[PDB]
């Protein structure tokens, strides 16, 4: 299997782990992920995951525009969006406890509160302390020893 | 407004009419689809796809800079390139029989021999002659019938 299904398995990996060290304020028990805009590594996370602990994570893309999409998702992992669409979704995630995760992310410094660098012979990934802190959900201190 | 699963099923049915006024000097098979760059609409193509004679559509994503894109592929389905990312696609397409997609619709100025507005109603798509003429595959006029139709309210 290729190298961009390789890629997206390691996506699907990365994104549990990350996930194992994120609280919601109330749990569920199904774990809503919306995929939101173009994406070349998000088909391992659209077959589905379950977590360690068990709980299902059900994943589905939702578009840009999609005027529910803080109330629809505890994650989103965030595609290809220009200025204006990245600041309309945020807008709706606002006041949600939605953990954010772009796909891309040079500066990640405004919007996702993680943002995957999926290049390279290994998948790294940078914090958004900021967005992590406005975001809703707890995270554990330790993830960030897990970033870049 | 038309939904993120609605748009992609029916993305697969253009293509699968877009497809119908193609030829390849040598027809495979199997054709090969495959999805190159990062895409909204490709969901419903990469299950596989089927056309009405029987022949199946294979499709996978790959790399942007893989270059043997032209020679792994009879159809490629172009999601979100930057500028140089996109000429390093086309390049490796030149000189191969392939028939070039996009899923927006700014890509046919720059290689792409159809483009796809999938916004809208129903989803539109334009096309390009040059890209089409130095393709090497054959391409029916007819097939912006198909365009035409699905523009029409």
């Amino acid at each position: 299997r290729t190298s961009i299904e390789q890629r997206s398995n390691a996506v699907s990996q990365v994104l549990l782990g990350i996930f194992s060290y994120v609280r919601w304020p109330k749990e569920p028990a199904v774990l809503q992920l919306c995929v939101v805009g173009p994406t070349e590594y998000a088909d391992g996370l659209l077959r589905g995951m379950v977590q360690a602990n068990g709980r299902r994570v059900h994943a589905e893309r939702r578009a840009v525009d999609n005027p529910d999409l803080g109330t629809l998702s505890n994650v989103i992992y965030l595609g290809v969006v220009d200025e204006r669409e990245r600041q309309q979704v945020f807008r709706s995630l606002a006041g949600h406890p939605v953990l954010s995760i772009s796909e891309r992310g040079t500066e990640c410094s405004v919007g996702s509160m993680f943002c995957l660098n999926v290049g390279g012979p290994r998948i790294t990934f940078e914090a958004n302390l900021d967005s992590i802190a406005r975001s809703g959900v707890r995270v554990h201190p330790s993830v960030l020893k897990l970033a870049r």
